[PDB]
């Protein structure tokens, strides 16, 4: 599990990188599970973000180099929780899933 966090306010980045050919991914707000981002907050098509639930959610890394790290701007305590970085592959069982814990503490 990846552990990140900080005091509420400043941005935090949830690191996520994958291997192989460029492919689509989504971020889940919640633990990783069987199905693709059931509480999805960001979706990509491999090269671009196609949808985000909140404008605070940004992918500021180089997607073409498989850096799909999520930055949350203007963090709040309520952002705390488990997130899933899910990189989509062609099987049923072979998606790459990284679990990230986010801890945003009160100032
Ligand atoms: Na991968």
């Amino acid at each position: 599990m990846v552990k990140v966090g900080g005091e509420a306010g400043p941005s935090v980045t949830l690191p996520c990188h994958y291997s192989g050919a460029v492919t689509s991914m989504c971020w889940n707000r919640g633990s990783c599970s069987l199905f693709t981002c059931q509480n999805g907050i960001v979706w990509t098509n491999g090269t671009h973000v196609t949808y985000r639930k909140d404008t605070r959610y940004k992918l500021l890394g180089d997607l073409s180099r498989r850096d799909v790290s999520l930055t949350i701007e203007n963090t709040a305590v309520s952002d705390s929780g488990v997130y899933c970085c899910r990189v989509e592959h062609r099987g049923w069982f072979n998606d790459m899933k990284i679990t990230v814990s986010l801890e945003i503490v009160p100032p």
